[PDB]
């Protein structure tokens, strides 16, 4: 840490804490994530290092990955504000639709990019999406779950957010697909539109049942194979699907159809990032500038 000055902590992720820091040597302002260890799986270290080669306008740049003193540091470029803070700051007025559309479009471009390189994020949430004054938005903190394993108890006893978890993960699937990122993004899109989280579960079963209460308890008809999933129980209550116009009312029909495709239960039917970019919703997409208070 002697190389940096921790201006201020800026967040605690499921895999570690992130600080805004200044490189005393170069004066560069960066985001430093310190990972919570014994020997530190060198296997992860190699995979994480691979991520340093991801170069995309909508992906936060990973500058360095350092293993030293039983701790792993990730040095990232620093962006102005995260989406969680921006949504909170825009709570009274709401984010303008053109800007929500712009952000969703850019996020899908970023996902289309990483997914074509066989990289999954796995834990997308508003705090992992960063924005700048120029109107860009970027995905931050990929992998980790690919190099490590699905968390449960952070070194700080952090309250892991389950709100954006795809149903196949909640039902114990062992092999995640790129579709889990589309689900998370769908949840975030709904939240930007309504100004309320879509599925705010406080436990895994509560998370699952909130999804079921809105989209209907899945069955073999809509999701072949669901009844044989690891954590599926025949005793799950059977809720009928709610009319979808109640889900994200401020949204026009193009927006609702796209969201419905991002929230399909069956990972195989759920729209891909590439197909989503072609959806009619983006026919009139533009790149507005947000009003940011830093
Ligand atoms: C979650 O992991 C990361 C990774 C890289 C990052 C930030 C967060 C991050 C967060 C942030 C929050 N408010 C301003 N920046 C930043 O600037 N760069």
């Amino acid at each position: 840490m002697e190389n940096f000055q921790k201006v201020e902590k800026i967040g605690e992720g499921t895999y570690g804490v992130v600080y805004k820091a200044r490189n005393k040597l170069t004066g560069e302002v960066v985001a430093l994530k310190k990972i919570r260890t014994e020997g530190v799986p060198s296997t992860a270290i190699r995979e994480i290092s691979l991520l340093k080669e991801l170069n995309h306008p909508n992906i936060v740049k990973l500058l360095d990955v350092i293993h030293t003193e039983n701790k792993l540091y990730l040095v990232f470029e620093f962006l102005h504000q995260d989406l969680k803070k921006f949504m909170d700051a825009s709570a009274l007025t709401g984010i303008p639709l053109p800007l929500i559309k712009s952000y969703l479009f850019q996020l899908l471009q970023g996902l289309a990019f990483c997914h074509s390189h066989r990289v999954l994020h796995r834990d997308l949430k508003p705090q992992n999406l960063l924005i700048n004054t120029e109107g860009a938005i970027k995905l931050a903190d990929f992998g980790l779950a690919r190099a490590f394993g699905v968390p449960v108890r952070t070194y700080t006893h952090e309250v892991v957010t389950l709100w954006y978890r795809a149903p196949e993960i909640l039902l114990g699937c062992k092999y995640y697909s790129t579709a889990v990122d589309i689900w998370s993004l769908g949840c975030i899109f709904a939240e930007m539109v309504t100004r309320r989280a879509l599925f705010p579960g406080d436990s895994e079963i509560d998370q699952l049942f909130r999804i079921f209460r809105t989209l209907g308890t899945p069955d073999e008809v809509v999701w072949p194979g669901v009844t044989s999933m690891p954590d599926y129980k025949p005793s799950f209550p059977k809720w009928a699907r709610q009319d979808f116009s109640k889900v994200v009312p401020p949204l026009d029909e193009d927006g609702r159809s796209l969201l419905s495709q991002m929230l399909h239960y069956d990972p195989n039917k759920r729209i891909s990032a590439k197909a989503a970019l072609a959806h009619p919703f983006f026919q009139d997409v533009t790149k507005p500038v947000p009003h940011l208070r830093l």
